[PDB]
């Protein structure tokens, strides 16, 4: 079971080292699983070296795992979070936009609606800004206002962009109340503060300091099926959690039914990230498929296809409670000791699991919950 799993672990923390080396002063938040599957239905459509190169660049050894099972991975995962009665309030949308002067495979056509549950769309990329309207339009409309004016260009020659987004809305199963929020500090550096709103609880924590990590690990339950797992580096260590990362040790974490007294002091959050595919997973391998060389037949059998545009954007919130309804009025036994202060009031690491697959939903850094 979660055959995939592994790799997107692997794809996660590939993407988020790079774009932690290439900028160490700004916030950090994208969902490895929403750019994967994009990405996998994607080769869907390509052959021979382009294709190979997609599911490389995924972190998919293509001498150890057949592709069957990678896209059973996918659906199954698509399962779990395109389904109807989640609590989880995660909506995911890739949108293909493609030349309608181009003749289509029906295939491919068939297999990202059928398959991978997508949208494909045909426009007249002769009219630049219009096209760049309608895409924006869709994603607008699909985020029921959300995320506006996603594309800020096109080039003139493009016959095909990609666009990928996800927002997503928490409701804590353990929450916060409202009216402990409070402006306090946030250590944006060792000898700086800003002020931010800062939510807290006196609670029965999933939280231990992890020596290997040099972190506190926190592991908070949404409703519906994830788990939120914050790190919170020891002084001077971020740079130490960030390399020690990997798949085994989450697993661990995950497992962990031990439960203790912790003082919580935790930002609200309002974040989003914004990428430009074709370079970031440019410099994770992935680069035929945005050349002139792209091996695009199983989307066009005639004519040459390249992708000319392919954005990311992540939108998340982090609140007390995400609803004004009473929920199961969970009861926690507090004892009489101590307990730990932990205060995520300088920068700290995030990752999202979904509760079945154990996936990637979501990974991020806050370095300033303010920075927006």
């Amino acid at each position: 079971f979660n055959k995939i799993t592994p790799n997107l672990a692997e794809f996660a923390f590939s993407l988020y080292r790079q774009l932690a080396h290439q900028s160490n002063s700004t916030n950090i938040f994208f969902s490895p699983v929403s750019i994967a599957t994009a990405f996998a239905m994607l080769s869907l459509g390509t052959k021979a070296d382009t294709h190979d190169e997609i599911l490389e660049g995924l972190n998919f050894n293509l001498t150890e795992i057949p592709e069957a099972q990678i896209h059973e991975g996918f659906q199954e995962l698509l399962r779990t979070l395109n389904q109807p009665d989640s609590q989880l309030q995660l909506t995911t949308g890739n949108g293909l936009f493609l030349s309608e002067g181009l003749k289509l495979v029906d295939k491919f056509l068939e297999d990202v609606k059928k398959l991978y549950h997508s949208e494909a769309f045909t426009v007249n990329f002769g009219d630049t800004e219009e096209a760049k309207k309608q895409i924006n339009d869709y994603v607008e409309k699909g985020t029921q206002g959300k995320i506006v004016d996603l594309v800020k260009e096109l080039d003139r020659d493009t016959v095909f962009a990609l666009v990928n987004y996800i927002f997503f809305k928490g409701k804590w199963e353990r929450p916060f109340e409202v009216k402990d929020t409070e402006e306090e500090d946030f250590h944006v550096d060792q000898v700086t503060t800003v002020k931010v709103p800062m939510m807290k609880r006196l609670g029965m924590f999933n939280i231990q300091h992890c020596k290997k990590l040099s972190s506190w690990v926190l592991l908070m339950k949404y409703l519906g099926n994830a788990t939120m797992i914050f790190f919170l580096p020891d002084e001077g260590k971020l740079q130490h959690l960030e390399n020690e990362l990997t798949h085994d040790i989450i697993t661990k974490f995950l497992e962990n039914e031990d439960r203790r007294s912790a003082s919580l002091h935790l930002p609200k959050l309002s974040i989003t990230g914004t990428y430009d595919l074709k370079s970031v997973l440019g410099q994770l391998g992935i680069t035929k498929v945005f050349s002139n060389g792209a091996d695009l037949s199983g989307v066009t059998e005639e004519a040459p296809l390249k992708l000319s545009k392919a954005v990311h954007k992540a939108v998340l919130t982090i609140d007390e409670k995400g609803t004004e309804a009473a929920g199961a009025m969970f009861l926690e036994a507090i004892p009489m000791s101590i307990p730990p202060e932990v205060k995520f009031n300088k920068p700290f690491v995030f990752l999202m699991i979904e509760q079945n697959t154990k996936s990637p939903l979501f990974m991020g850094k806050v370095v300033n919950p303010t920075q927006k």
